[PDB]
């Protein structure tokens, strides 16, 4: 069993000088292999990609004039007056502000915003909250001003939610703001971390998406323009802006390259339902006691929040990840093979010759087909009990029949035809009668019943002379001397007495006739002979005692 | 060299009709084919996954109406009084709080919070910080109240630190609260965008995970009852809570759909140590300046911290993506192979039918592999020195020896048994001695003594007659005009004269022994003539000048 | 059609017992399998792995003793004097401040900073806004001490903007505060949550990479430490330190494991520039109106930004990432049968023996992958019209012509010697003449010019005796009792009568002289035969009306 394990077995295969074939199959090939490496290069499949960690550092510079009303007040706004201590992901820039001051718990009209207006105390309703009022109503409609009366809600009085926003927006200046962004990035797995400002950079740059896309200082204004935005409207009711940090960063030193791709996005719906809070503003109170009274002063701000998105990720290479896409893509060099046999096995066919060629006779050179399908695949059959071949001398084909002999004599049973196969030439380049019966020298068959119609064959399905009237039929199957000759080319110290050599002679002759006729020892194997021949046979070797057995299953 | 380029190889195959194979090797290709396409469309391998990036805006309504103890004091909280301006992608709401106004840098006492009652001035430590006071203490244990008395520390006073939060908490009605959630995400690389509110969606609308699955509008109160969380419980202490948006989203036109899959999920531990700040709370402070004193007011807030988190991925259609997998999955449709292939292997094993067969006769049918096999495979062995053949006329199989002789004479060494290889029957279809022998016709060797247990080989293993006595061996090892006729057959013009056709005649009497005894022509390439036949095929044609080379080693 | 669906095809293989070949097949499928199964372990490729989602809430505890100048004032500061409410993925600590109180609207004098110090109106612009000043300049140069004088600006006034934070930082007892970090994660694919934080924990522990990893308490000054930062200098600028917390999760039941790995970075540049905000800070204002002036109090914070970075992923067994894995790297294991194919298809070169074995004589064994190579491979040719097969009896070889005859001889032709095939031994083992002319027998051609070129070939390529002199010639051409015998074992009951016997003769001598010569039917086929043989084979089986057809193209 020890040499099983120093095996190698290996495929045969058939060779062909073909320049169509060759060509093909070279073709396919580079075809592969160049989609195979574009995309690993394109994709980069070789490649470990880790998403990056990131923080965010903003700082906004930048004054606003305010000149507001009975007199005129003129006043600035520093980062302190618009700015929140957040200074992260987002950050809020205030374009505008309604104030008030000295708010005290206590009943007050409500404010007569879009159908806020009450005609009867009927409108009003007792106890119930109201979430834009901010207030409880009493179910009272008092007087609100000389010619408008709204709900009494007991709330920080005076109540001014629902009123406008101012128009044009207070703090417009703000478009002339700048804020400098820092942005620091990690890929903890490849250990890589990098910054969105190296040495040697410009500080007085502005950035512009052409002449500075790396400058990290940006206009207010110019975001919004590099997008189709009009900062002047937005800012009387706010709105949410993302400025997004995308780095497509490849770590590895021959290629290594990290930097960041700045790019805007509005992210508030411009076209918002006025019941779903458009724009973007918040409420901050104070308080403090003032007369003995606490008291709150509330700013609703409005502006605008910019949200940096940071996101990407980092490749290096990883021989696992490239083993794995070369596995993956192998089989693909596996076409040409799968082609050209196709069109083989597809060109062997005889339909291709009878019917396409005659319409299409350019394909007639492809007839070669035949001979390669031949040179590449022996067909064989499953050795099964009820295998049989016959022939008939007037014939030129084998009759194969594979099905249960219900009584029918196996003359009359019908069967698959098949090529009779071609003899070398090099070892052949050498020196009252039964009704299925025809050539009157068959006889009935001496098995049981059961089994008697294997035998009832004859040698031809016309009338005509016996196969065995030939003098081939002597020379081969009846010459003693060659039978004996062959027996002795197998067993050199025969001896030539008994039954058992009568018997051997016997089997020699059906054998003999078996491979004349079959040709192939697949189908000489599982030939039955005609009755006529194997009578003929028996009595020139002539069994003493018993009946002869017959054909047996070789397996 | 030029036409190496134009070869196909194709692998010669032989074809088995065969029906159990057949449906098997079907079965197996449609098994591999449905799941292979199976895990295509589940796991949609076919898509290259981006993950989105988000942003958040929120907005709270509700008013709270709280009324607080002397006298009864019945006031309101709103937006500004119990949310932080933030409104991302998380947002708080106060629920309760403790209220300490008019602090100032002094001494004071500890308050007396579980464990914090001193009995002596030595319990207490001068100059030592305690986190839990917020204060330095002085060392010495002064009274508090009426009937307990603490450590006394330099801090903001008065300090109520350690004191227990309101039980029920003030702000309940916050239970009623609603929260409107405006959801903006993006996948930069398939360069989509959308939004979690489309235009047609209902406003009045409150979410339900049935009825209102898409409602970003967002009860508080329904939150905690959704996930068997208590409002009323955690409004005491407060809480963090988790609002989930999960977007499972194609991309593809056919099978477009991108929509939002809302779930909630405590992130704060309910059974939280006590020394590990359960709940949720911070102190803001305000600061001012009252009768030239410098003073702080505390307040302590707990409430609910409410974390949006939202995550996802975007599929579209990649090709390469497609193409990896389906070579990662082609080599998966080897399996019938294999299977059938191992079949057959190991039902042509002997001991398949000598020993399985008669345990399970079910399996008999089963050796039709052994025709299979043979008709399948083609053993070899590699050519080396030390291999020869030897065959026996008394035995009927063939004996190899591959090992060297030190001097031991071949007859006696032990060899590997092989079968004897079948004569194709269409050609066969035509017209004072050595111990080691018994034949009585074997002489001993005339090479050097090193290597002449070569020859020292018989035709027999047992006394008995000589294989040469038979006429055989004269008809076809020394006949003559045989020999003549095989070398005019690869010599047309051959001159019959001198030694060199004497030469001719000797090689071609061992390559006839050869070819008849061991059959197959790489068995008698290796093959060692008996002494016998040897020395009567050299005396039928005798070497004038010179003794015999004798046997050479083709390679 | 129907049992076209039931065949099973399998390749033809030879089998090779050999040490080398089998020992180098199965080291390599080891190595394969190896590598395959390390990788599969070590990257954990049959894991689904899933980015987590985090949620952070912190809490700083520590109390700062602060002692500054006239009179010395001794105060303190709680969480709430130097932290903001925040307390999720980034918490700050203030740890210096420059306050200005009592802010007015009005004009002051610039705060003389680096080069600020104006010398004439000249210098200063009017109306210009300054961001580093945060006020408009009335293009003034006016004093703002004894020895020195700047622009005027309108700002919030006394303006101390640029002034140098204090040295040493008045909050450095903040190096001892500690935080405690809580961190609950989810994979909501895997339906997987835990935290950092687990029963039995102790909670008197701080952090340390060795002996207490897992400790959610972290020292500021000690995460400094950690990695070689000195928190006294950060603390008179400010800085950004991130907390990474890494989470490496199995979520196999078998090796189950999910902890965090914390690690620290910072996340500021030590090196940036003056102009670009070192360090981190944030103003702050609170406005009050005092004496009828609305003022401001601003404190410009400095302080350590603290960012917790939480990423990671969970893995657990997916079934059909196992599938695809195995199916990438299934093609690996046919490196055996390349590499050993292409060893034999090298080695059979005959340029391996002639050249490289005389140099190194080592590998004179491994000529036996000659005889591999010819039990593996057949080589055929393409069958197209103008192939053609020559032999000379003096020459030993065979001759294939593949071109077109452009009336030039095919005698004088070149063409590509082939060997002559090895007829079967067993099968063997039995009892005013033309100018290209030089055997004196062959006779000019009778085709049309046009074709006549074919038929002008000899039996030699040198002057001597012709092959047709030998009695082979008659005994297997000119034999009519032969061909007859090979006619009647083709048809058993053939007529010998007319002229179509006579053809069917002269078709069986064509037959026996190609198959004699070229043994290979494949080239039998194509073979010509020398005008001598031919017109002899004519003249012994004469056609009585027509000329000779010739050599006709089989496909
Ligand atoms: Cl969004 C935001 C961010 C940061 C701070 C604030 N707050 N909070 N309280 N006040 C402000 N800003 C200042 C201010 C706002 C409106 C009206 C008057 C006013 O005072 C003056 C007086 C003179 C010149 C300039 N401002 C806000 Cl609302
Ligand atoms: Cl968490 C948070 C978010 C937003 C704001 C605050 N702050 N900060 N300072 N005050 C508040 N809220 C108001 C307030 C809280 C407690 C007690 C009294 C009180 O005042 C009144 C008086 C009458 C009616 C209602 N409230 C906080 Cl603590
Ligand atoms: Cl970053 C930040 C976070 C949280 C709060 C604040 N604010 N905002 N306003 N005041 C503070 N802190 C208190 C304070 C800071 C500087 C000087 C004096 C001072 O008051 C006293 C008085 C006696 C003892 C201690 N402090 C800031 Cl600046
Ligand atoms: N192929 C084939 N073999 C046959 C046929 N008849 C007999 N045999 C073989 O010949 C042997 C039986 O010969 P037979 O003389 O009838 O048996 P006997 O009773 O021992 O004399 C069996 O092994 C059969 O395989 C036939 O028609 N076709
Ligand atoms: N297979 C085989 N070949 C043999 C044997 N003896 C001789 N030969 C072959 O015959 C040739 C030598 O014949 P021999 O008459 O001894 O050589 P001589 O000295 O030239 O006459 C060699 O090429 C051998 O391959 C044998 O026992 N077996
Ligand atoms: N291979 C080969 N076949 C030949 C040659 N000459 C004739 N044949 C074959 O012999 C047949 C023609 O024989 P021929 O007597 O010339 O034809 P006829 O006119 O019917 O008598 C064709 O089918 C050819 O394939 C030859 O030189 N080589
Ligand atoms: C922005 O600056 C330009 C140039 O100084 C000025 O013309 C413009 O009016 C400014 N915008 C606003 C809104 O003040
Ligand atoms: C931008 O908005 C402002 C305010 O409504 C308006 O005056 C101005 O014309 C707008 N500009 C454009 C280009 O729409
Ligand atoms: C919430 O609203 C319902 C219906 O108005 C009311 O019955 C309930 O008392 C409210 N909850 C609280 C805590 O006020
Ligand atoms: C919820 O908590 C409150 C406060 O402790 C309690 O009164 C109420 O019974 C609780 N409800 C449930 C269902 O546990
Ligand atoms: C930190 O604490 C240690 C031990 O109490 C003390 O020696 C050190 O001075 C403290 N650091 C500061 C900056 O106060
Ligand atoms: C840390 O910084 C402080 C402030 O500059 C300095 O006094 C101290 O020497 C520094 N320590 C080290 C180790 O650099
Ligand atoms: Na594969
Ligand atoms: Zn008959
Ligand atoms: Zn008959
Ligand atoms: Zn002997
Ligand atoms: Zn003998
Ligand atoms: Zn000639
Ligand atoms: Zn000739």
């Amino acid at each position: 069993s020890w040499n099983d394990v120093f095996q190698y077995e290996t495929n045969k295969v058939t060779r062909i000088q073909s320049v169509n074939y060759g060509t093909i199959k070279w073709i396919l090939h580079m075809t592969v292999f160049s989609y195979v490496s574009f995309a690993l290069m394109s994709d980069k499949l070789y490649q470990r990609k880790e998403p990056l960690i990131s923080s965010v550092h903003t700082k906004v510079k930048g004054v606003a004039e305010v000149t507001e009303n009975t007199k005129l007040v003129h006043g600035i706004f520093d980062t302190a007056d618009y700015t929140l201590p957040l200074q992260g992901n987002s950050f809020f820039v205030m374009t505008n502000y309604l104030k008030s001051e000295g708010q005290e718990q206590k009943l007050c009209p409500e404010y007569p915003s879009r159908g806020k207006q009450c005609h009867s105390d009927q409108g009003c309703i007792k106890g119930w909250m109201d979430p834009q009022s901010k207030g409880i109503q009493t179910g009272r409609c008092i007087p609100y001003d000389q010619k408008r009366k709204t709900c009494e809600i007991f709330a920080w009085c005076p109540a001014e939610e629902g009123k406008e926003a101012p128009r044009p927006a207070l703090l417009r200046s703000a478009e002339n703001f700048t804020v400098l962004i820092k942005n620091n990035i990690d890929f903890p797995g490849h250990n890589y971390t990098t910054r969105n400002i190296l040495p040697g950079m410009n500080i007085s740059c502005t950035f512009h998406k052409t002449w500075n896309p790396q400058c990290p200082i940006f206009r207010l204004g110019d975001i919004f323009q590099e997008i189709g935005e009009n900062f002047t409207e937005v800012a009387v009711q706010g709105g949410i802006m993302g400025i997004e940090i995308y780095w497509d960063c490849n770590l590895d030193s021959w290629s290594h390259r990290c930097q960041p791709k700045y790019s805007f996005r509005r992210l508030d719906d411009k076209y918002t339902n006025e019941s779903l809070f458009p724009g973007y503003n918040f409420r901050y109170a104070k308080y403090y006691k003032e007369n003995g009274m606490e008291k709150r002063t509330l700013i609703k701000a409005f502006g605008v929040r910019f949200d940096i998105l940071v996101f990407g990720t980092g490749g290096k290479f990883d021989i696992i990840q490239l083993v794995v896409y070369i596995g993956s893509t192998l089989s693909y060099f596996g076409l040409a093979t799968v082609c050209i046999d196709l069109i083989i096995n597809t060109y062997a066919s005889t339909c291709c010759r009878s019917r396409v060629y005659p319409s299409c006779k350019c394909c007639e050179p492809c007839a070669v087909n035949e001979y390669y399908y031949r040179k590449k695949c022996e067909p064989i059959v499953e050795p099964k009990p009820t295998l049989k071949y016959v022939s008939f001398v007037d014939e030129p084909h084998i009759w194969m029949v594979d099905q249960q002999l219900l009584g029918k004599s196996l003359q009359d049973v019908k069967g698959q035809e098949v090529p009779r196969p071609q003899t070398d030439f090099l070892e052949l380049s050498r020196l009252d009668s039964p009704d299925w019966c025809q050539c009157g020298n068959c006889l009935p068959s001496q098995l049981p019943e059961n089994r008697r119609a294997l035998e009832e064959l004859c040698c031809r399905r016309k009338p005509g002379q016996c196969i065995t009237t030939s003098e081939l039929f002597s020379k081969i199957v009846l010459s003693r001397e060659a039978l004996q000759l062959l027996l002795l080319y197998q067993e050199p110290l025969l001896a030539l007495e008994g039954e058992a050599i009568n018997s051997k002679l016997r089997h020699c002759a059906y054998r003999s006739y078996a491979t004349w006729r079959f040709v192939s020892q697949d189908m000489a194997d599982f030939a039955i002979l005609p009755s006529c021949c194997r009578w003929k046979i028996r009595k020139e070797f002539p069994k003493t005692q018993g009946q002869y057995s017959g054909f047996k299953y070789p397996y």
